[PDB]
C-alpha cells in the first residue's frame, strides 16, 4: 500500500531522548545535553547518572556537623539536586532568596577552606558555591528540587513555623476541582526566571503526592489534598506539560537546555491513585524514591529499600497480597518492582533508582528473625498519625526531627556513618554537637549492634537483641548488589538521599582513636563501578491510531484496576474486523490482564510468569486485542473497551496495528515513519 512520506528529523531533533514529548516546532537545543539518539552526555566519564540530593539545612550555624556545597564529591557525580524550594503564596518557586540570612543566597562560612564566596556573583550562600564548583566541573548538572514531604503543601516561616498554604495542591488545582491554569502559569514562568537567575540546569518536581488515594498526603495537607482527589492527576499533567512548554521555549531562546525531572513514588499503593502516570512523557528523567518502603510510621519491621521481593514482606502478608490468586505472586514493595512499573511509560535510559544514605528503625521489636519481618507497635503517635510503629530513639535516632514541644520524634533515623559507628561499638564524638546528652540512658551505647544481611532482599541491617532494636541500613554490600542490577538492566542511573549521610573512616577523629563520619564511600563505590567497564558483559511504516487508558475511579475504589481503553482511528481507512492491536504492558502487573467487554484481550507474550522472588524476569507482557471479525473501526471513529489488571502500570507503550497482513507502528510513537493514509 502507498504511504505518505515524512521529512526526516534534522539538527537538534536527532538528539531528542526516546519517547520524550517535545514542544512542537520549537527548536529545543537537545544536542547541548544529549547525544544523537538521545542518550545523555554525562559528567566525569560515567555510564550511569549518579544523582545526589544536597540538603540546604546542614549549615553548621547551630554547631551541628555542616555539609556544604564544597563537601560534595563533584568528581564522582553527574547531577546534584538542591533540596528544597517550595511553592510560595503567589504560586511561585521560592527559596526565600530575599530573606536576610537565608542559606541559599545570603550566608557565608568565614574560615572554612573551600567555602569562600565569589564576590562577582549577586548572591552568597549555597548557590554561590554551586556556581563556582560547576566551573571546575562543567559537565555536572544542578537542579532545583521543589516540594518534598514537609513543603509540598506549605512552607516554613522565619520562626520555623509551617504555613499551611496548600503548596502544589492549591497551585495545580482550584478549590472547585478545576485545574488552576493561572497558578501553573505563574509557577512555570517563575521556574524559568529562577533557572536563569541562579544558573541551574533544571527543575526537579518533588510533589508528594498527586494521587487520588484518600489520606495519602502529609497529614498536614489533608484539608487540601482530600478535597482534590479526583482532580490531582489532571492538575499534575497540566503542571508538567506547561513546565515542559515554558522550559523548551526558554531553552530555544537561551541556546542552552533545561531539564525537567521528578522525584516519583515507588509505592504501589500511591501509584494506584495515579492512573497511568501520563505525565512521564514530559520528564527528561525520573528519580524513583525506592526507599522509605518501610519505617516506623507503622509496625511492620523490615528493609527501608529492598531490591527484591522475598515472598515474606510482613505488610504484604497482612493484606493478603501473596495469597490472592489475581496478584500472581507478585510482591511490589521493592526497587525492582518500581523500576518495572516506570518502564511502562519510559525507556530505561530515563529512569534512575533511589537508594538511602540514612537509616530507619524500630525499638521493642517482637517476632521476625533478628527483627526482620517482626512487629513493633508504638504509642503516642506523631501528629497526624492514628497508629504508628515504636520508632527507635536517642543514640538510635540522631537525625531526628523535633515536634512542636521541642521533643525528639522517634523513628530510628541516622546518617550511615553513625550506623557504621554503632556496628563498631562507637557512640560517636559528634553526639553533643547534635544537642544529644550522652549521659542520658537512651543516648548511651547498650547491648551489641549485630550486622545482618539478606541477599534475597539486598538488605543490610543492625539488630540489637538486648534492646530489640532493628535499624535498616545501606552499605557497600547492598550498594554493590544494586549497582550490578543497575548495570545489567542498563538503568539510567542511581539517585541517593542525601549527600551528608555518606561515610568514611576518619582515623584522627575521637582523640586519634578514630570513628566514621561524613565521607564518600558509597558514592565512590557507585562512581568506580559506573566509570569503568561493566563486571558482567521493527515496523517500517506507521498508522495514526491513538490509544489511551482513562475513566479511572478514585484510588481507594480502584480494586481491581479497571480503566477504559479508547482506540481512535485517525487514518482515512476503515480498519476491518480482525485488525489486531498489540502493546507492551509493564511486568509490574501480573500477566493476567483481560477485558470486560467480550473482546478477548490477552497476553500473547509473557515477559514474567510465576513469583517475582529474585526479581521480575522481563520488562513487558505483550498484549493483543482484535476488533471482532464482524466489527470495523471507521475513519475518524473510536471504540472503547473495559480492561482489568491487578497492580499499577504506566504507559502502556510500543503499540502496533496489524492490518491486512502488515504490521504498523503508530504515529504517536513513530512520527517519522512513512504512514498509511488510504488503503
Ligand atoms: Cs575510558
Ligand atoms: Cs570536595
Ligand atoms: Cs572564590
Ligand atoms: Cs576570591
Ligand atoms: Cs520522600
Ligand atoms: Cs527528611
Ligand atoms: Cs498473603
Ligand atoms: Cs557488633
Ligand atoms: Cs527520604
Ligand atoms: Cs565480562
Ligand atoms: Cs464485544
Ligand atoms: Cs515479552
Ligand atoms: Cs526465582
Ligand atoms: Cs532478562
Amino acid at each position: 500500500p502507498p504511504l505518505v512520506q515524512v521529512p526526516p528529523p534534522t539538527g537538534n531533533a536527532l538528539c531528542r531522548p526516546e519517547a520524550l514529548a517535545q514542544t512542537q516546532g520549537v527548536d529545543v537545543p537537545y544536542c547541548a545535553v544529549y547525544k544523537q539518539g538521545g542518550a545523555e552526555q554525562l559528567a566525569n566519564g560515567s555510564r550511569r547518572r549518579i544523582i545526589g540530593y544536597f540538603t540546604s539545612w546542614r549549615t553548621g550555624k547551630d554547631g551541628s556537623p555542616a555539609y556544604l556545597a564544597s563537601d560534595i564529591p563533584w568528581s564522582k557525580l553527574t547531577h546534584i539536586n538542591y533540596a528544597f524550594a517550595h511553592v510560595d503564596g503567589s504560586n511561585k518557586l521560592s527559596v526565600n532568596e530575599t530573606a536576610p540570612g537565608n542559606p541559599a543566597t545570603d550566608m557565608s562560612w568565614p574560615g572554612v577552606a573551600g567555602a569562600e564566596m565569589d564576590a562577582s556573583l549577586p548572591y552568597k550562600g549555597h548557590f554561590n558555591l554551586l556556581t563556582q564548583y560547576k566551573r571546575k566541573y562543567p559537565g555536572v548538572k544542578t537542579l532545583i528540587s521543589v516540594g518534598g514531604w514537609a513543603e509540598t503543601g506549605g512552607y516554613f516561616d522565619a520562626n520555623g513555623k509551617r504555613v499551611a498554604s496548600g503548596g502544589f495542591y492549591s497551585m495545580t488545582v482550584n478549590a472547585d476541582g478545576t485545574v488552576n491554569q493561572a497558578g501553573i502559569n505563574a509557577f512555570s514562568d517563575s521556574a524559568v526566571a529562577f533557572l536563569r537567575k541562579y544558573g541551574f540546569d533544571g527543575v526537579d518536581i518533588d510533589f508528594e503526592y498527586p494521587t487520588s488515594m484518600n489520606n495519602a498526603g502529609n497529614p498536614l495537607d489533608w484539608t487540601f489534598s482530600n478535597a482534590r482527589l479526583g482532580s490531582l492527576n489532571k492538575g499534575y499533567v497540566a503542571l508538567l506539560q506547561t513546565l515542559r512548554d515554558r522550559l523548551d521555549r526558554a531553552a530555544a531562546q537561551d541556546g542552552r537546555y533545561y531539564q525537567i525531572t521528578a522525584a516519583v513514588p515507588a509505592s504501589g499503593y500511591l501509584l494506584r491513585g495515579m492512573e497511568t502516570f501520563q505525565g512521564l512523557k514530559y520528564l527528561d528523567f525520573v528519580n524513583v524514591m525506592s526507599y522509605d518502603l518501610h519505617g516506623a510510621w507503622n509496625r511492620f519491621v523490615g528493609p527501608n529499600a529492598a531490591l527484591y521481593d522475598d515472598g515474606k514482606d510482613a505488610e504484604l502478608a497482612f493484606w493478603n497480597v501473596y495469597s490472592t490468586p489475581q496478584y500472581g505472586n507478585i510482591g511490589y514493595l521493592n526497587t525492582d518492582w518500581a523500576y518495572h512499573y516506570y518502564r511502562g511509560g519510559l525507556p530505561a535510559s530515563r529512569v534512575n533508582m533511589g537508594v538511602p544514605y540514612y537509616t530507619r528503625g524500630w525499638k521493642n521489636v517482637s517476632g521476625g528473625s533478628n527483627g526482620l519481618w517482626g512487629s513493633s507497635v508504638g504509642s503516642n503517635c506523631p501528629a497526624g498519625l492514628t497508629e504508628c510503629g515504636d520508632g527507635a530513639v536517642g543514640i538510635d535516632n540522631i537525625w531526628h526531627d523535633l515536634d512542636d514541644s521541642g521533643k525528639e520524634i522517634p523513628g530510628g533515623s541516622n546518617p550511615m556513618w553513625h550506623a557504621k559507628n554503632l556496628e563498631k561499638g562507637l557512640a560517636g564524638s559528634y553526639l553533643a554537637a547534635y544537642g544529644i546528652d550522652p549521659t542520658l540512658p537512651i543516648n548511651q551505647l547498650t547491648g551489641s549492634y549485630q550486622r545482618n544481611y539478606n541477599g534475597a532482599l539486598a538488605a543490610p541491617w543492625l539488630w540489637n537483641a538486648g534492646k530489640k532494636v532493628f535499624l535498616s541500613t545501606e552499605d557497600e554490600q547492598s550498594i554493590a548488589q544494586k549497582a550490578a542490577w543497575i548495570d545489567a538492566n542498563n538503568v539510567g542511573g542511581v539517585m541517593f538521599w542525601e549527600l551528608a549521610g555518606d561515610y568514611d573512616w576518619k582515623a584522627q577523629r575521637n582523640n586519634g582513636q578514630g570513628e566514621y563520619f561524613i565521607g564518600t564511600t558509597l558514592t565512590s563505590l557507585l562512581y568506580n563501578t559506573f566509570s569503568q567497564p561493566p563486571k558482567v558483559s521493527a515496523p517500517t511504516a506507521a498508522i495514526d491510531v491513538g490509544f489511551s487508558l482513562g475513566g479511572f475511579k478514585l484510588g481507594d475504589q480502584n480494586y481491581p484496576i479497571n480503566p477504559k481503553l479508547t482506540i481512535v482511528n485517525r487514518s482515512q481507512t476503515t480498519l476491518p474486523g480482525g485488525t489486531e492491536f498489540q502493546f507492551d504492558v509493564p511486568t509490574s502487573a501480573p500477566a493476567n490482564i483481560a477485558d470486560q467487554s467480550g473482546f478477548g484481550l490477552k497476553v500473547v507474550s509473557a515477559g514474567h510468569s510465576g513469583s517475582n522472588v529474585g526479581g521480575l524476569k522481563g520488562d513487558f507482557n505483550r498484549v493483543s486485542v482484535k476488533l471482532p471479525s464482524w466489527q470495523s473501526l471507521g475513519a475518524g471513529q473510536s471504540v472503547t473497551l473495559d480492561v482489568v489488571y491487578y497492580l499499577p502500570i504506566s504507559g502502556p507503550s510500543h503499540y502496533t496495528v496489524g492490518l491486512n497482513g502488515k504490521t504498523y507502528a503508530i504515529r504517536d510513537e513513530a512520527p517519522y515513519l512513512p504512514y498509511l493514509r488510504v488503503l
